[PDB]
C-alpha cells in the first residue's frame, strides 16, 4: 500500500509528530541500502518551529515548511564515502524509505530538493554552520496532513517497458 | 508489514522465473517514485533471456549476481523527459528503492548494481543496449528467488547520526 499511496503532502495540521515516530523514521532512513555499504547519512531533526520557518527560505519551492510541526535535513559526511562516486543514490534511498515510512505511519511528507542546486546548498551550509565535508542533499517536511491525502495515483506507464532489448 | 527493516541485497538466486505478475508488480512500483518536478524520467529494459543476462554480468566488476539471476531490470533516464536535470539521478535512486522494496515485499530476492557515474559502467551499459545519446544508463538490479540469503533485519540503526534542531 504505501508505494501505491506514498504522496507529496505540503500542508499539516498543528500538532507535532509522536517521538516514536520520529524515530521510526530515521530508522527507515538508516536501513536503505547504500554503495559499499558506506552508510554516509547525517540527519538533522527540527521541530523548533521558528527555525522550521527560517528553513523555508533555503529555496523558493520549500513553502511546505511554513506549516510542518517537523523538518528532517538529509546531509552526506565526505568523509565517510568510500565511494564518493554514489552517495546521492544512498542519500536518494534514504530519502525514499523516509517517505514510505511516513505514509505508513499517517503522515504526510515532500521531499524538498537541494543536491546540486548551489544556492540551495549554500543556504543550508550558511544556516547549519556545516563543516565543509558534512554535504547536504535535501530537506523533507513532515506533518500529519490537511485535506491532503495519502492516496493511490497511478503513475504506470506500459511504453516505459522495453522486453530485452530497447 | 516489514520490508523497510528485511530488504538486503540479495547476490545469489534459484533458477525458478519470476512471475510475469511479480515482474509488473516491480516496474509499477519503479514509477509510483516520486521525481523532480514529477518529471518521470525513467525507462526500463527487461530481460529474461539467461544467454543476455549473463553477457550483461561484464557491465561492472560488481554484477556477478546477474550469472545466477533469472531476471535482470536495467534502469535508464531520458534526457528528453527532463524538466530539472540536475536532480535525474535521485529520481532514480528512489524508483530503485522501490523496486528493491517491491521485491522484498514479493518474497524475492534482489541487488542494485550500480553504474552512473562509473564512466567505464555507464559506456559497457550503452554499447550492450546501442543505446540512443539521450538514454543514460543508470543502474540494473539483478532479481529472483533467494538461493542461501534471506531478506532478514540487519539492524543499521546509528543514533550518533541524528542531531538535535542543529549540526
Ligand atoms: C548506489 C548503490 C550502488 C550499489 N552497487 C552495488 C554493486 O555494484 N554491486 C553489489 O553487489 N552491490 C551494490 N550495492 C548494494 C550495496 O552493497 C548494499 O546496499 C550494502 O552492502 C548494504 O547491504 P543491504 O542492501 O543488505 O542493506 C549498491 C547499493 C547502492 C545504494
Ligand atoms: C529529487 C526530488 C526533488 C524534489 N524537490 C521538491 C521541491 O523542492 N519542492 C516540492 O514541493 N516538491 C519536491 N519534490 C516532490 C515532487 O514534486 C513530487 O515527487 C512529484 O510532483 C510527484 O508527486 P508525488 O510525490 O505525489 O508522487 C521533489 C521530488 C524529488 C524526487
Amino acid at each position: 500500500d504505501i508505494i501505491n499511496n506514498r504522496r507529496s503532502i505540503r500542508n499539516y495540521k498543528g500538532k507535532k509528530v509522536e517521538k516514536e515516530k520520529i524515530e521510526k523514521l530515521l530508522r527507515a532512513a538508516m536501513q536503505a541500502p547504500s554503495a559499499g555499504n558506506q552508510q554516509p547519512w547525517e540527519f538533522i531533526v527540527l521541530e523548533d518551529r521558528e527555525n522550521i520557518d527560517k528553513l523555508s527560505n533555503f529555496s523558493k519551492y520549500a513553502n511546505s515548511l511554513k506549516t510542518a510541526p517537523l523538518a528532517i535535513v538529509l546531509l552526506a559526511d565526505e568523509e565517510k564515502m568510500k565511494i564518493s562516486e554514489m552517495w546521492e543514490q544512498d542519500m536518494a534511498a534514504a530519502a525514499e524509505n523516509i517517505l514510505l515510512e511516513a505514509a505508513y505511519l499517517d503522515l504526510g511528507a515532500v521531499w524538498l530538493g537541494a543536491q546540486p542546486i548551489e544556492e540551495r546548498v549554500k543556504n543550508l551550509k550558511e544556516m547549519f554552520n556545516l563543516k565543509s565535508n558534512i554535504k547536504p542533499f535535501c530537506v523533507i517536511s513532515v506533518g500529519y496532513p490537511e485535506n491532503s491525502e495519502n492516496k493511490f495515483i497511478d503513475r504506470f506507464d506500459a511504453k516505459r517497458i522495453h522486453i530485452e532489448k530497447y
